[PDB]
């Protein structure tokens, strides 16, 4: 509907209009009260826009011998903290304005969850379905060169990741290209990209984790009646029904990772049609037809559903397909109590207005889609430390804990001894799984759940400081802006 | 009026529609006749667009302590031949589309006059008049960094030059910035930029030469009745009156360098008003008020002229102010026989239609504004060879020619001798000026006049090969396209 | 390092135009870098001057270096600093004293008894 | 006897002939069954050969003023995973084919024990004994330059280590040379080489550990009657006699590190003669004459033994001198039950045939000489993390464990208290040594023993999956090949 870039920009102001006041008070100086206001406002006029944008065109030769051109983009929003990150989106609806927007979000999202990165986002006007695997690989390996050739790819400057219509392959084709032209002498060449296969430097839960970040976000608000008492809902996933808008990696892995804890799906909607079954749907069964058919229309254990998922009665609505999915023309027909934006700005500033009036909890992209980022932060480290986590200590930490329990056992016996004879001090079931120390699978699962809780705590803490009620979205930007700001300010806005 | 970028693009097609046929015949291969046509058309779909475009934003602190942001652009059209060049334009009417357009021209212009460069063009949304000399220098030195910081400035990749609202200062501020951050270890750091002051590696006639390129272009068609017989005009500058649209470096130095050979100016028009005097105008006198007043309104020896210069009766119309100056709304009122585009596409595709119907000779930007390029090609060399031209031979070449004349004298005497006694063989007046060899002032003056004639010869030669008559513009693109094409073709369109 | 200068006589817009120029010339000659040489604060400096050195190296040379913010220490917290950056020097002093006062092996010579609750001290500057 | 390079190559096939079948099944795709077979076979035709080989020659000036030339080699086998490693061998029997072979092994060995490195190996036609310490240092420091000068030395590309006829000195001369020409600006310059002295970035147990890797390998099969029931032997080192073929760092430190646990040596053989004493031999006493005499012939507490060590009756035969030591001409006279190849392919494909027929357990170089690699993996890390392991936590981890025991003590007292008064919970003896956390000496000792066990577990696990019985050698390659393969496959075999 509107300029997707200005939409995001319209939000950002809402947050800044608010923090401005307190933000001036924090600022310590001898300036006039108004001059301080002109310091902060000036900085905020620097943060909002993107600093670097690159638009380029490719000659490529097809399989049939004919050439065509390709249009590709790559934006960097903020250099307050490097590297910069973002994904590569293959799509025909790519545009400079969508890229600049999404770049801005990655900058604020990363500040919500305290990961030391800036924001970027790429794009390619292309539809992969129309091209082979020998043409998509001849594009990607050429896209990578031109950027590296101009300083937009690198372990320490900019780091791409997966996004719509990409996967691990495309990341395996970027790595070999950088590492085999420039990275050869760089000891950190495989850190140029995340989302890689396991055999190329990846991480367990690379993709499942996004879905889990969603979950651990929901689980971190459902556990508080402080807000569900407003909604008129009771905590518990065994009591909830949800629907999904599209099957990305978010839609599936968010779906099944819910299904494990009693959350019932009732329908799902792809780009080609919805399908509904009030008795439930089995995501395991769903992957089955996707390998045998490609689409969900034709699934035997569900009824083809006529109408938009957005018009389905449910308890939680998961938009995961694409931004702009929910507008003011249909917001009044939410038919659902919570909305969880797993889709990079599906809603609108108006919808937000509707959903405050209707008392609808909307979970923002921020803090909700920040799972796939932290993980990619753990894959960037893994490849800078050149070692599996904990490998060095698995055997040492294992028995160090076994010599500890013997020091309890033997000191206790020492006093009572014969009183009860010998007192075996042995692990439990789960500690026996965790006695050798942390494995990557465990660091990941935990670090994620930790960050998410830590952050929501900071979010809900300011929403009450300012009494934003359900307007969580604004509650987030305030934290982001408040952090980013400190960096430019303390930094001496420029080095000129 | 229209998309300045598409305008240029609409032209480019006109030329390609024509050369296509012959271009296929030149192409040697075993493909089918149609397949060859799909080879050339595919390439032509690669040439037309720009390959790299960069949009960036700057935080800068003013003198009053307040920050503002600045929007800057830099396009590279073609890498068929490096370095890439183009100027830096300071103006508030800067836009991505103007930059991409002008970049394309520099690519074709440089191929008309056979200089081994590609095309670029920069821009900055700014009005210098509103800023100090301590703010313009704090912008420029920051603009330079960000680009170099991303691989768009360098002796061997990209080389900026002056353009509207800039000069030698700004080039003195770019050099010291590159040479003092990156160029330190590069032996060719001062070749990163042209248009420099003399004391920093410049060239005599740096700026006057553009005006002269104009002249030597006109002089290379006025000398042929083959075309002025159509116009109904007689050769000779002592017989011509001309007007000028704006006083850049083109408007002045083109004006006075004409005045030397009997070409009479009757008016001139700045951004603030025209001024007309049918008895003539003295450009020497004109620089006088410009140092004492700034504008031409108020000049005592000319009458303030009410109306657009474009509505003045004359023999030659020199648009030099800015593109788009002459459109279809006023083209029918040309009131002039020749037009000489010293202004980067002042006219339109429609105007061209009008001016063919009216039998009006239009001299294209191409081949006409290519003076300031060749010179900048001689300044890039001067600074790669690290020596004044000819210095090594001035004394050797001087007497070598003096020992030659003695070998004539002494051999002649040897036979006749007493017949006439001694036979002094001595230089003339001008050879005595040219006996020591070429000085930079002489290489420049000559190399320029040479190229220009060589090129017009190739231009008029194809215009007759295809019978384009007065449509010189299309006659140029055909040569350009025909050259550029050979490069992509023979090169193996890509290295992927 | 060193600079013949008295900061008190200069503004904050002149001290920052010095520092950012000092940094260049050295880096320009191989005396600043994460792996070659690393400056820190000393008399008459602080965290500001370290915030002006970082942005200058990172914005000319460090751009491609993944370790650009390691070129300097004493930075502000928001630029890669550490808790107790400055308080710790004082504490190092303390933990040094505390590590000899705890031994009569030497205070028996001095004729003093262990214990800070029993001591008076003075400070020079 | 045969082409040492083809020998290794003949093995590699044996393993690939086997895994091929299962390897195709793992491969998931839509290709034809035969096409998949042509995918795997093609890859296996890529793995087997070495990718880079460098042969170079040096002019060096001796002490007597006379020059001579030197021939040096450096091979890199696989770039599937960088850095590449291998040692520098000074010897007159160096050849391109020996280097390519050994390089291949290092590639497979490193995959057995899961260290992220490839394979390399160097060489120099030289006999150190004939040259001074001022000539060997003038060679080494020149060898290093030429390679670095061509991209074969570096923390992130290639990393040399010690081997036959070298030591820590030569590594101290390589470091100062790289760090003082190229490494100056590299923060990781001391990671260019391993095997360094302690004061230059080395590790405790640098060299002793190889011997221990041997031990921990033997100890990991002797502990299982599953295989010694075949051999007809009983577990226990206090019950075993062994002999050693040469005194490298392996022969000594493997010998004494056995002697600690009741393993009796009966003879040993150097390049100049054997020596036997059935009552035992004292390795401490053995270092004594080596400092006072150089050779073992003349040792008072042992009888000079006439004949090859390989002809000695024993229980375990440790070849440590040099490859090819045991052939088919003498294999039938093994006179020993287990053989443990600490010597980079002492045996042959035929001997293997003999030793399967004779039911002789042969422990392969792979998994047995992989001690000196893991350690060098811990020295490469130490020097990338720029810190002693654990330093940061010794004091924190120490009392954190002391505040833990008080939380047991105080909670127990809290309930029982007076029942038994105070209940001192204090460490044991050894935990008091391990309460402050891990020191490098402890990480090393443990990490080594861990890896070795983990790996043998994987080895014996597949030998039973395929029923290879005693043919452990083939059981190893299958794992290696199975790992390496996944990397090329998932990687998109090439980036072209
Ligand atoms: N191409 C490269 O340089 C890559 C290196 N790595 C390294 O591996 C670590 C993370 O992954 P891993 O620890 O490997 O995964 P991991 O922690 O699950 O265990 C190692 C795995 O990598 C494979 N592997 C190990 N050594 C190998 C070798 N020499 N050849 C072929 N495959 C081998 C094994 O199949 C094993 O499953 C990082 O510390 C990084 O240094 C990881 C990915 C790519
Ligand atoms: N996949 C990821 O790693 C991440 C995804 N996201 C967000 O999650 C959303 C979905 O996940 P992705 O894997 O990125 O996408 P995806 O690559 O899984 O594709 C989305 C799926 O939804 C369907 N779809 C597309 N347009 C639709 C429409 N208008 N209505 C209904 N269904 C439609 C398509 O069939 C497609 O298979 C995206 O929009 C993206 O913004 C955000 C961060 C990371
Ligand atoms: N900063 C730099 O490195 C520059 C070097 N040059 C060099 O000069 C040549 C072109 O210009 P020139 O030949 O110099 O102009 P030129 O050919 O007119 O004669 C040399 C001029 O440069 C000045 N000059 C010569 N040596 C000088 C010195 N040691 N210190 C100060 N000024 C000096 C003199 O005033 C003289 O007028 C090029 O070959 C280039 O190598 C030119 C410009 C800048
Ligand atoms: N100056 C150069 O080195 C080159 C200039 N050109 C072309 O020549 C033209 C003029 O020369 P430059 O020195 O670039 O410009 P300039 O920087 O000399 O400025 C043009 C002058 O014309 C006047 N003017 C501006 N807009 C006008 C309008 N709409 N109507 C009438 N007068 C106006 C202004 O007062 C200004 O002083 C430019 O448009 C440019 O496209 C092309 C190549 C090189
Ligand atoms: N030349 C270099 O840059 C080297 C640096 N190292 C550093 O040391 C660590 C590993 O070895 P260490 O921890 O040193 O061994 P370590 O862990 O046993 O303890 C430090 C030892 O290094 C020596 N040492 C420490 N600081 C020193 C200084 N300023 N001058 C002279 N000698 C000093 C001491 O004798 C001490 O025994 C690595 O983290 C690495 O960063 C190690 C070897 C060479
Ligand atoms: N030393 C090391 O770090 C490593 C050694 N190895 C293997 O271990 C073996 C021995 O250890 P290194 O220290 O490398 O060798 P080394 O440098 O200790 O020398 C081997 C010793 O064995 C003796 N010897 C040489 N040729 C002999 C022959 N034909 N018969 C009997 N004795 C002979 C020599 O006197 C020499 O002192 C080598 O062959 C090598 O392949 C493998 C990996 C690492």
């Amino acid at each position: 509907d509107p300029n997707f870039f200005k939409m995001v920009e319209g939000f950002f102001d809402r947050g800044a209009s608010i923090v401005e006041d307190k933000l001036v008070e924090d600022l310590k100086t001898r300036e006039t009260e108004e001059q301080k206001r002109n310091r902060v406002r000036s900085i905020l006029r620097i943060i909002k826009p993107c600093n670097h944008v690159l638009s380029l065109s490719f000659p490529i030769r097809r399989d049939d011998g004919s050439w065509e051109v390709i249009e590709g983009y790559r934006a960097q929003h903020s250099q307050h903290r490097t590297p910069c990150k973002g994904g590569i989106r293959y799509s025909t609806d790519v545009s400079v304005d969508e890229v600049k927007a999404l770049a801005s979000l990655m900058t604020y999202k990363c500040a919500v969850v305290d990961v030391p990165f800036g924001g970027a986002k790429a794009g390619v006007k292309i539809n992969p379905k129309n091209y082979t695997d020998n043409e998509l690989e001849k594009i990607t390996r050429r896209f990578t060169m031109e950027l590296a050739k101009k300083g937009f790819i690198g372990p320490g400057v900019d780091v791409p990741a997966p996004d719509m219509s990409t996967g691990e392959r495309e990341m395996s084709w970027i790595a070999d290209t950088y590492a085999s032209t420039i990275g050869h002498y760089d000891i950190n060449a495989h850190a140029c990209v995340t989302g890689k296969p396991i055999s190329q430097g990846g991480i367990h839960g690379r993709i499942s984790a996004t879905g889990r970040g969603v979950f651990h976000g929901i689980e971190n608000f459902i556990n508080e009646a402080s807000y569900m008492s407003i909604l008129g809902m009771t905590p518990g996933f065994g009591d909830k029904t949800f629907v999904v808008q599209g099957f990305g990696n978010v839609g599936l892995h968010s779906m099944r990772y819910l299904h494990r804890f009693g959350a019932k799906c009732i329908t799902v909607g792809e780009s080609d049609g919805s399908i509904w079954n009030p008795d439930g749907i089995d995501p395991k069964e769903l992957e089955d037809f996707k390998l045998q058919h490609g689409t969900i229309l034709g699934f035997p254990k569900a009824k083809i559903y006529e109408g938009s998922i957005l018009e389905v009665d449910c308890d939680i609505l998961i938009p995961a397909a694409s931004e702009k999915q929910l507008t003011k023309s249909n917001a009044p027909r939410v038919k659902a109590k919570i909305i969880a934006e797993g889709a990079n700005g599906p809603t609108t500033p108006e919808a937000d207005k509707i959903f405050l009036e209707r008392n609808i909890m909307v979970i923002p992209d921020l803090y909700l889609n920040a799972g796939g980022v932290t993980v990619s932060y753990f894959e960037w480290l893994n490849n800078l430390n050149h070692v599996s986590y904990g490998r060095l200590t698995f055997k040492y930490e294992r028995d160090s804990n076994y010599h500890l329990l013997m020091s309890v056992q033997e000191s206790l016996e020492r006093k009572f001894g014969k009183h009860g004879g010998t007192i075996p001090i042995v692990p439990t079931a789960e500690f026996q799984d965790r006695i050798s120390g942390a494995s990557e699978k465990d660091i990941v699962h935990s670090g994620l759940a930790y960050t998410m809780e830590r952050s929501a705590r900071q979010i809900m803490r300011t929403a009450m400081k300012y009494n934003l009620g359900l307007d969580l979205r604004t509650a987030a930007y305030v934290n982001a802006i408040e952090k980013v700001f400190r960096v430019y300010n303390e930094a001496g806005v420029t080095f000129t």
